[PDB]
């Protein structure tokens, strides 16, 4: 199972990773994606999760586009997990760079209710340009399911830890 996170709440586990290579030596049920709503898997964690899985990701998720059209901002969708996982949460959180509510926020952050566990990284985090301190606090303040969450930046993974409330 999941090795060397640390415990910040009841139901919230962290650690400095790299959720691709995570991904790949636990194989959870479920690995969330920082999806945009066109689930165009282009850079940060999607562009590596996606080449993780050698672009069946991306394949599998245009064919998703083309019957259902784009997922709203703080939606998600259920697709498969490929080599990484039985399934890939495909969330979308707020874009601060693309002038989107950092309130939908906490509504992207409950769709991991709907999943008993899951492995994660921070929402709207990273080159979605929200803070990730923020990101943290709404992750542990919406999120009631088991969350393992993975932070591949170290300097940025002992700034969230040393500053959590």
């Amino acid at each position: 199972s999941f090795s060397g996170y640390l415990k910040l709440t009841d139901n919230v586990y962290i650690k400095n990773a790299d959720i691709v290579e995570e991904a790949k030596k636990v194989k959870p049920t479920v690995v969330v994606n920082a999806a945009n709503v066109y689930l165009k898997h282009g850079g940060g964690v999607a562009g590596a999760l996606n080449k993780a899985t050698n672009n069946a990701m991306q394949v599998e998720s245009d064919d998703y586009i083309a019957t259902n059209g784009p997922l709203k901002v703080g939606g998600s969708c259920v697709l498969s997990g490929h080599n990484l996982a039985k399934h890939c949460l495909h969330v979308v959180g707020p874009n601060v760079n693309k002038g989107e509510d950092i309130q939908l926020l906490k509504s992207a952050y409950e769709n991991f209710n709907q999943h008993e566990v899951l492995l994660a990284p921070l929402l709207s985090a990273g080159i979605f340009g929200a803070d990730p301190i923020h990101s943290l606090r709404v992750c542990v303040d919406t999120v009631r399911t088991n969350v393992y969450l993975a932070v591949f930046d170290k300097n940025l993974y002992d700034k969230l830890v040393s500053s959590f409330l």
